[PDB]
């Protein structure tokens, strides 16, 4: 099966680097971009920037372009990105991911802490967390600063991160059910505004949820909604 292979934990100090691995099986590395993506409570996910392993061509968000590097092994099928000068604003979970949908595959990610006692499209989400009772409905909505359609197609999905579990997509292009997801899952939307709906829901669906347009560059995100089942 193909992996995505990622340490768990880096605990570092302020003004080091840091390389993280991101070893990859099950598929050829050479053949399709690796992205990499930070998450934080506050800010949701944050495209870092992709390399292509076959060639070692890379394009960054300009605002990683200082603290990030990254590269490829061909010999050991493994990318790795570099966090240099660290601070306390780089302490975060950072994964390695195949994020078109249609490849989509996620490592679980590496926690770096760094440790020291002493016209981007922007995505809101509405509500940020909810607590639902089994059997009724979750509705979530994600709202973009500008449109993410394109040929009447809208660049928009929606990831699960159950707890403990890597990232997963959940719905592709506003509407589509990834392959697997159960049918309580629906989307809907166009243009700017988009919503998740999930009925009835079941204890497995506690998990936080995530928008992302890929109309324009830089893939952008939205900063999660995090949906736990209200105990009777
Ligand atoms: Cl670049
Ligand atoms: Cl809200
Ligand atoms: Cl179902
Ligand atoms: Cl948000
Ligand atoms: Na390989
Ligand atoms: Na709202």
């Amino acid at each position: 099966q193909e992996q995505l292979q990622q340490p768990g934990t880096e605990l570092v100090k302020p003004g080091a680097s840091v390389r993280l691995s991101c070893k990859t099986s099950g598929y050829t590395f050479a053949s399709y971009t690796l992205h990499w993506v930070k998450q934080t409570p506050g800010q949701g996910l944050d495209w870092i920037g992709a390399i292509y392993p076959g060639n070692g061509d890379t394009s960054y968000n300009q605002k990683f372009k200082d603290k990030a590097t990254l590269t490829a092994d061909k010999s050991s099928s493994t990318a790795y990105m570099q966090l240099s000068n660290l601070t306390s604003e780089d302490s975060a979970v950072y994964y390695c991911a195949r994020l078109d949908w249609y490849f989509d595959l996620w490592g679980a990610g590496t926690t770096v802490t760094v440790s020291a006692a002493g016209s981007d499209i922007v995505l809101t989400q509405s509500p940020t967390s909810l607590a639902v009772s089994l059997g009724q409905r979750a509705t979530i909505s994600c709202k973009a600063s500008q449109s993410v359609d394109y040929d009447g197609d809208s660049y928009m999905n929606w990831y699960q991160q159950k707890p403990g579990q890597p990232p997963r997509l959940l719905i592709y292009a506003a509407s589509n059910l990834e392959s697997g997801i159960p049918a309580r899952f629906s989307g809907s939307g166009s243009g700017t505004d988009f919503t998740l709906n999930i009925h009835p829901v079941e204890e497995e669906d506690a998990a936080t949820y995530y928008c992302q347009q890929n109309n324009e560059d830089p893939r952008t995100f939205g900063g999660g909604t995090k949906l736990e089942i209200k105990l009777e």
